[PDB]
């Protein structure tokens, strides 16, 4: 193996010991510039982490911590295509998502001054000093997305600035990967930051890591672990090893992975809008497994 038992087990580990404290940290000073601006703090805006701070997945020191400010005076939805609109209950509204981004960054400005504060495609950042982290804030909105039976799924809905449309469901992605930790005595988090962990440490050392494998990708994919993967097994090396060789084998023929979702459950990982297939994850396995030179007979 060209890991030793010692060095997999150390990078199941958050990378310091404050991760909570930093993501708090961002929380709150995101939550102060909105509720100190006179025109945002009117409005009902929940300030939240999500991304890797949030499901303590992160693995690299002081990297981006990832806020969320969703608005939810309104709420975008979709519904089945045999339900009316019209009938649901329409609601018509002045303000826009590209106001809000735009009243965001003010606020942001103001708390933080104008060379501090950076608009971005998909977000607007603040940036880091000695006491604080380099932060991703992402406006959103209110979203639902209903079913057939009249249940619907709560998520965010936001707007980047190329024009593209994009959901999620953070808060069923923290609450289910919480789950799933639960039932694996911990070893569902600590594997994915090992799988994290040993793709930043290919990409260093001049691996060919393809651009379509993400860390988000690698959470998705270790959530689709069967959770005796990581109970039945007693070392790093060996649910590693194992969880390479269940991805591998159920990624050859897409029939075996069409329907994996990721952590929400909420959207699939192979039904388009990814930049991603299930070729490139097996592809990535192929090189993870040739990297670290298991022992064979």
């Amino acid at each position: 193996a060209k890991y030793t038992e010692d060095q997999l087990t150390s990078w199941t580990k958050p990378p310091s010991d404050s991760e909570q404290t930093k993501l708090e940290n961002s929380e709150k000073m995101v939550r102060e510039a909105i509720s100190s601006d006179e025109k945002l703090s009117k409005k009902t805006i929940e300030t939240f982490g999500q991304g890797s701070y949030a499901n303590n997945t992160n693995v690299r020191l002081n990297s981006d911590i990832d806020i969320n400010v969703k608005y939810s005076d309104g709420f975008y939805f979709d519904l089945p295509k045999d339900k009316s609109r019209e009938d649901f209950g329409i609601t018509l509204t002045s303000y826009s998502y590209e106001e809000y981004k735009d009243d965001v960054e003010n606020a942001l400005v103001n708390k933080f001054g104008r060379s501090e504060v950076v608009r971005k495609d998909k977000c607007i950042t603040v940036k880091e000093n000695s006491y604080r982290v380099e932060t991703d804030v992402v406006p959103t909105w209110d979203y639902r997305r209903y079913s057939e039976n009249g249940n619907y799924v709560q998520g965010t809905k936001f707007k980047t600035d190329k024009g593209i449309w994009i959901d999620n469901y953070p808060k069923q992605h923290i609450a289910n990967g919480i789950s799933k930790n639960n039932n694996t005595a911990r070893r569902f988090k600590r594997l994915t930051r090992l799988h994290r962990k040993l793709r930043y440490k290919m990409i260093d050392d001049g691996g060919n890591v393809s651009d379509n494998i993400t860390s988000f990708l690698l959470e998705c994919l270790v959530w689709n672990v069967p959770n005796r993967i990581m109970n039945d097994y007693d070392t790093w090396t060996e649910r590693l090893k194992q969880s390479i060789i269940y991805l591998y084998n159920n990624t050859r023929e897409e029939s075996s992975c069409k329907e994996w979702g990721e952590v929400s459950e909420l959207l699939y990982l192979f039904h388009g809008g990814r930049k991603w297939t299930s070729k490139d994850v097996n592809s990535y396995m192929v090189l993870l497994w040739n990297h670290l030179e298991f022992l064979e007979h």
